[PDB]
């Protein structure tokens, strides 16, 4: 039935098209100057629900389907999946970042052109940040891993402030910890993953509770479906809202336009050439057309800026028009919500190799390493918080010691770039889960 | 058994009638004078207590409740009891608030007298305000509804205050959202009610999740009985604390005789003639026999002024003592106790048309409707915060653009209105469950 | 099977002993002048992880403990059972406040020496506090028994804050609540007990809701089996973190030996001779065989100076080694873990004691009774917060009204004596466990 089954495709592509030309057609036509921020607010507001929608059921989600996924198969066999799933995304995401230095060092974005200029975007608060430590993110990460309550983790996650209680000689900044906004997804990823072994390793005791917990999330997929008819209307409204939010009829483009294509033909030949030959490779089976089998989490991805968020629309549509195993899918696609970011390792790495290109920087082999190894942690170093979009970058920049001076000329085009690196972080993470099915399957 | 029956009934009665004995002797021996503070504290501490018990369990007992009587019947019929519940209160709220008009226009409260004044009680202070605008009560409202998280929904709720954003030119207030204390209880009966529907679609699967949440719904019930046992204490000491709180041995019924008169007769009238017509009209049976039922939670209501709040001793004592089936009580009176607000929009209507008799505004038509239809949404507009008491007239009055010069003398007895809008608030809902259970018998 | 029953034993002692050793070298061989403190804090972080890891599952473990436990017995035989452990608390308790007297009247570590010097410590900030009152700090107590909200209360817990709401002349400080961060784990226990209750006085309704804590909590076991494997090396890194922290030559020991050796005698008294010559008394068996059994909950309660956070190692091990039953265990750990504090109440009399005995003050009969009833009573009244290692004496020295110009002296040293007062607290928890188990045996 092609007609029914095509049709959430239809209407999500359709979505973002008429998303681009409302907005467009708003800007055009007077923009904010006919809309004031109270219809603004309005405007954007079904996309805002469509995110609370989706930020409520990941919870229940990815916390019932760890466990109940991780507990369909022996530890032996779970350990041996998630190490292997580990590596895949580990690969991708160094690949990623090559192929980033690949682009960036030879279409060259940082020419002498209009991004020269930075006073604009900066005004000397491009300086003024928390400028947190390495060790202090790794710490922050790993106390995130391991949580110290489980409920708060449901909506906070640590995050070191520093404070200046070094009165008596030579003020230096001290680390203080104090919990923030943010789920911990990943200390609850970790809980649950542990949780479903311990369960698979009690025997009669813990069947109920595997039952409990694999009803409860098919009841979210429940839930999901709804949620799935109603993303285009989020879709179009978020995206329409966002280009009405910025002028785009090209200045920005003109200005940045190599590096953006840059971002964007990583994201396109990473989601189109590479993870479809490994997938060629290994299952010998049509990387496209499970492509497409996938594509309105793909453009919900492209529409709410947020990883995990398109993930219950990923799982429901990856385990029902897909040949995919429930409890694979269940296992590796949370994991490759929160450590699998490829696009976040590529433009961080773009945005990195573009920054030391302005101003003539060398970058000749010790310092492309260091900005691919940094990239693939921050990979995951990212993933804890919600906030830090591309605020990642800065510690990376701390690390390697380059200027910083002009890290805010990217936050006025964050939100397009950003867009292509969630569809591709989605991407590799169903990707991976093909391919891992299909090993176990051998 | 009439005697053992009855006794929870008379426990109640002569407990607020020893409340009141007791702070207004305590008052004229001395009060705050012969306690002080430590004291006063000490003394309206068993009701504190009170509510902390039965504030505990509305989130256990409305959320499997609800799940539990939703998947009890199929959405068809579902939907069917919802839309005409809907409709219930919508059309006794709007009665209530039209009621109040015809009151308030004819016994005339805002004639000359010492209400006039209003130095004393605004002193300036009453412009000082957030100001929330409509559109963004209403956006607030349908953000706690779809909430971005269960976890913090169970104890927190979204309000947008407003920043200074806008120092390019022309100062204006901008919204920020900023998740305040204060559960979202609609969200949560939302997210129930989807997920008992989906428990409905699915089949075995979901049979152990519903005994699951019947199973703790009744063990919150045993919780419930015990809790209605020391109800009376507690509701003694908190009607006794709050009249020692504030001298009334006339001075504010002198000031404002013919307002509170107005309200409690209001109450009375759409409590004692109109929901009873209708019950007799529609079930063909005996109101004031059921509301008799009822009395130790409508007792506790007005002791408590939080229609949350008693809301379990409500559900025990209607499944309990009046023949009203499980799951009906269980689907219908958390709603009830969020949405409908028959004598919330009484005296917010009773309070506008006061506030704009004196000065003497005119009222003819349109206002009136204006005042109705927004009574009427703010029944809802206010449940979602439990801190605007009577905050909500507020925003009412800027819609329709009235004097809020003195607002602030309706807070010196907004404790004495409030009691009796939570009893008719309860009173409704039971109303509504017997009729729609009736309708369903049917 | 010696060689591996005993390994855990060998581990944890070998790492507090390689953790004091390490820690001394460390601080010998220039501490923070070679470590830095970015290196102390990468130091310190283990320990900070096992912290983490327990206080995770903590919430779990006492609610589904609890919930399991109390509905495994009748509700008369829970009620015997609970009062006569509440009694045995209350009567150990106030024999480690006797003994503390009975020692620091007789060493006298208040006589004449360089603790008489206090300017270095306090420096004027000593008096400068919340000053919380007893009847508020016992309001705050009872609030926290009854929690408002159970979410909230898994990680929030009451704490009355005060205002200078009283402008209108003599202005005094008025009460306000406001929650505060540390888990309410008093009110989830009463919740938990009252729940299991519930599930008990149900029949066929509950058995699923039990089977399901009863799992969860098993699983949870499972977690604490691996966390016992890691928490050595946490132990380690923690006990040698501390030492770090402040140099201990024997300077502070110079400063405070007879105080300190008073704490370390009457805990060692307490744990040594009284509470094994009950068990001895009682049930004519082992206490230092049963003691042996439990050592590494108690090396773990030295190292981490938190008696919720060793208390899941601690079931495991009453459970698994001594022959303890699982839902007398279930039971009884959890409430003594919030309850009973002997050291607690020892050193804060001790405490009290000393800064009464620098200065000459009398202390005849009547305070000292005081400060017996008072301590036993804030055994459980500092147990609610977890900020308040020893912040309740000074509202016992303002119930009794000794001089606080000192209070600050015990902080440097605060964090030694509160290890062995968690391995009391622990101990005396696990010796009536013990004891209540083998009476209702009887």
């Amino acid at each position: 039935r092609c007609l029914r089954a095509n049709l959430l495709v239809l209407l999500t592509v359709v979505a973002v098209v008429a998303g681009v030309a409302l907005g467009l057609g708003v800007s055009g036509a007077g923009g904010a100057l006919a809309l004031g921020p109270e219809r603004l607010s309005a405007f954007v507001f079904p996309g805002e629900l469509l995110l609370r929608l989706l930020r409520m059921i990941i919870l229940p989600l990815v916390v019932c389907s760890l466990i109940g996924g991780a507990a369909s198969l022996d530890p032996g066999a779970l350990g041996r999946l998630g190490a292997w799933a580990l590596l895949f995304f580990l690969v991708t995401t160094l690949l990623a970042s090559a192929l980033g230095v690949g682009l960036a060092l030879a279409l060259q974005p940082g020419a002498a052109s209009a991004a020269i200029n930075a006073s604009v975007g900066a005004a000397g608060s491009a300086e003024n940040a928390p400028s947190k430590e390495v060790l202090d993110s790794f710490l922050d990460l790993a106390r995130n891993i391991f949580p110290s309550n489980l409920v708060s983790a449901a909506f906070r996650s640590y995050s070191t402030t520093y404070e200046e209680r070094n009165i008596t000689g030579t003020r230096v900044k001290v680390p203080v910890g104090q919990e923030v906004e943010g789920m911990n997804i990943l200390g609850l990823v970790v809980f649950a993953i542990v949780f479903g072994v311990a369960l698979r390793k009690l025997g009669p005791e813990g069947e109920l509770l595997i039952r409990f917990f694999n009803s409860f999330n098919e009841a979210t997929m429940v839930l999901v479906s709804w949620i799935m008819w109603y993303a285009p209307v989020g879709i179009m409204f978020l995206v329409a809202g966002k280009i009405v939010e910025m002028e785009d009829v090209g200045l920005l483009f003109a200005r940045l336009g190599k590096y953006i294509l840059c971002c964007l033909l990583g994201h396109a030949i990473h989601g189109l050439l590479v993870l479809p030959l490994i997938y060629f490779l290994f299952t010998r089976k049509n990387p496209y057309r499970f492509l497409w089998g996938i594509v309105t989490p793909l453009a919900t991805a492209f529409g709410t800026s947020s990883s995990s968020a398109t993930l219950p629309l990923m799982m429901k549509c990856v385990e029902e028009n897909n040949g995919v195993a429930k409890h694979i899918s269940r296992f590796i696609l949370p994991i490759g919500a929160t450590v699998n970011m490829d696009g976040a390792a590529l433009f961080q790495c773009v945005a990195a190799v573009f920054i030391a290109q302005l101003s003539q920087q060398s970058l000749d082999f010790v310092k492309i390493i260091t900005i691919l190894v940094t990239a693939t942690a921050s990979s995951v170093g990212a993933a804890g918080i919600p906030a830090g979009g591309v605020l990642t970058l800065a510690i990376i920049l701390e690390a390697v010691n380059l200027p910083v001076d002009h890290i805010s000329l990217i936050l006025a085009v964050d939100w397009l770039v950003d867009r292509s690196c969630t569809v591709l972080n989605v991407e590799g993470d169903a990707l991976g889960a093909g391919l891992l099915q299909n090993y176990v399957d051998r």
